[PDB]
């Protein structure tokens, strides 16, 4: 169906004229880059057009296709001229952020497609761009799309390593590998591309987009495109692996995804947006106890918590982190791997069993990395199961809201450090005491050194999450009850605090300029 693309730009003006804060969770495709990846080339080259300010954007730009473009700053604008619309973007970054720019460019030689760029990265400023990205990709509905470029590693990317803070796994995180041109086999990224390592599960598009240099020169994007088509065929590798690369493709594959990602996500949000509407009514009727408001409302999202990490999840998410991802980082982890025939040989000069304990204990030390990351990748779903409970809630939450989500967030913090100690406590165990009565030299000791790490294998895969469960998982949802009320209900602050969320009474209308927001945004979706 075709008409969901323009369905969901009409909710997205909507919401920025709202100012985008929040409450809804839009289907949608969010761009995450480095500024050196080259993400402006990407959109440039989707467009077709040369559109993108270059040699500081401070705000995220919605960007709809549909040549001519329209802003919804300037309503009923049809910019003819592709430099005013340039222009346009740096006077409205200058002019001020979390409110969005939109602009609706249209030309016919792209396709039906939005797509919103965030401020790109770089290697307390920087820590803004961050959390505002964030802001952008918790979103449960957003489609994370990372721009990498091939003249880097990828596993250690900066925009890979932001969207594992939000998706763990890359369930709804697509892979877009830039400079292909300037790509060896020195680089994680020809193992990603052809599919043999797959981090992101969206999978992976490659393209190659125009350079510094090369738009030094006006170098027109549609003979780039060309150029990126002729390249992938002459190149002795790439030949294979065209149909599934270049922009023409991403265009598609981009659309494709967006469309049907609208269309299942629709009828969930269909009934969110009615029951958003007839809460924030309600607010706005109150506006015309305060004690029992607080316990009320921070009492139910301990319980919105506590089910969501039970098992949009949660608790799912949390045993596919463990049983999905964490497992196979462990089953993919080889006994021998590093040591050689030499080392066991070294081993023995400096009884087998004593060459065997020294081996065996450089060995199980490799297990301490990937279950350190296991913590963190359980927190970063954590702290995002306040951010789904966020779009879930109700609008009508002053600095009470953020202070929750504040409180929230600084107590994971608290229980990070017990569970990484105990974390390496559990691997530091087994290399003290390494048990042979567990229930061709260096044959047999490599065969030993097999047979030993496999059952510890076993013992670290399972153990770990069992640790996370008790010092994290566990012990934030008892807590939760309690350590929340209680320093809302202590600082003395409160209820002057609390009074503080009180807005004078006189922000009720504004609700309402949230209220009038869905009331047209619910006519859009009828």
């Amino acid at each position: 169906m075709e008409r969901l693309i323009p369905i969901v730009n009409k909710l997205q003006d909507l919401f920025a004229e709202t100012g985008l804060d929040s409450p809804i969770d839009l289907p949608q495709i969010m761009v995450v880059g480095a500024q050196s990846s080259g993400k402006s080339s990407v959109l440039e080259n989707v467009v077709g057009e040369s559109i993108f300010p270059r040699g500081v954007t401070r705000r995220p730009i919605v960007v709809q296709l549909y040549a001519y473009a329209e802003f919804l700053h300037k309503p009923g604008v049809r910019f003819y001229n592709f430099d005013d619309v340039r222009a346009e973007i740096e006077r409205e970054t200058d002019r001020v952020s979390p409110k969005a720019i939109n602009l609706r460019v249209y030309s016919p030689h792209v396709v039906n497609l939005t797509v919103v760029d965030l401020p790109g990265l770089t290697k307390d400023i920087e820590r803004l761009i961050r959390a505002m990205v964030l802001s952008y990709i918790e979103r449960p509905n957003a489609i994370i799309l990372a721009v990498h470029p091939a003249t880097m590693d990828l596993a250690t990317s900066d925009a890979l390593q932001i969207a594992r803070q939000a998706d763990p796994e890359g369930r709804r995180t697509l892979g877009v590998i830039t400079k292909l041109d300037l790509m060896d086999k020195g680089t994680d990224a020809m193992e990603m591309l052809t599919g043999k390592v797959i981090p992101l599960k969206l999978g992976y598009i490659g393209v190659i987009c125009r350079g510094p240099a090369d738009l030094r020169a006006g170098k027109s994007i549609q003979q780039a495109r060309e150029d990126e088509i002729r390249f992938f065929r002459s190149h002795p590798v790439y030949r294979r692996l065209l149909p599934q690369l270049g922009t023409n493709t991403l265009a598609r594959t981009l659309s494709t995804l967006l469309m049907k990602h609208i269309r299942d996500t629709l009828p969930s949000i269909r009934q969110k947006m009615s029951q958003q509407l007839a809460e924030w009514r309600k607010e706005l009727q109150t506006l015309g106890d305060l004690g029992g408001a607080l316990l009320n409302v921070i009492n139910r999202y301990s319980s919105e918590f506590a089910k969501s990490l039970e098992g949009l999840y949660g608790g799912a998410r949390i045993n596919y982190i463990f049983n999905d991802i964490y497992a196979k980082e462990l089953q993919s982890m080889n006994a021998f791997e590093g040591l050689t025939r030499e080392d066991i040989r070294t081993a023995i000069r400096n009884v087998p069993e004593l060459a065997f304990e020294l081996l065996v204990k450089k060995q199980i030390t490799h297990f301490v990395p990937p279950a350190y990351s296991c913590v963190d990748l359980v927190y970063d779903e954590l702290v995002r199961l306040a951010l789904n409970c966020e779009t879930e809630l109700l609008q009508r939450y002053e600095n009470l809201r953020s202070e929750i989500l504040a409180c929230a967030q600084n107590l994971l913090r608290e229980l990070k450090q017990p569970c990484l100690e105990m974390v390496q406590n559990l691997i530091a165990m087994e290399t003290s005491y390494i048990s042979v009565n567990h229930k061709d030299d260096i044959e047999l000791i490599q065969t030993l050194l097999a047979s030993y790490f496999d059952v510890v294998r076993v013992n670290m895969m399972d153990m770990v999450p069992k640790a996370i469960m008790s010092f994290l998982v566990l012990r934030a949802r008892d807590r939760m009850q309690s350590r929340l009320v209680a320093d809302l209900y202590k600082p003395e602050r409160m209820s002057e605090l609390l009074n503080e969320s009180s807005d004078v009474a006189e922000r009720r209308a504004t609700a309402k300029r949230m209220v009038d927001l869905l009331q047209r945004g619910m006519a859009v979706i009828n």
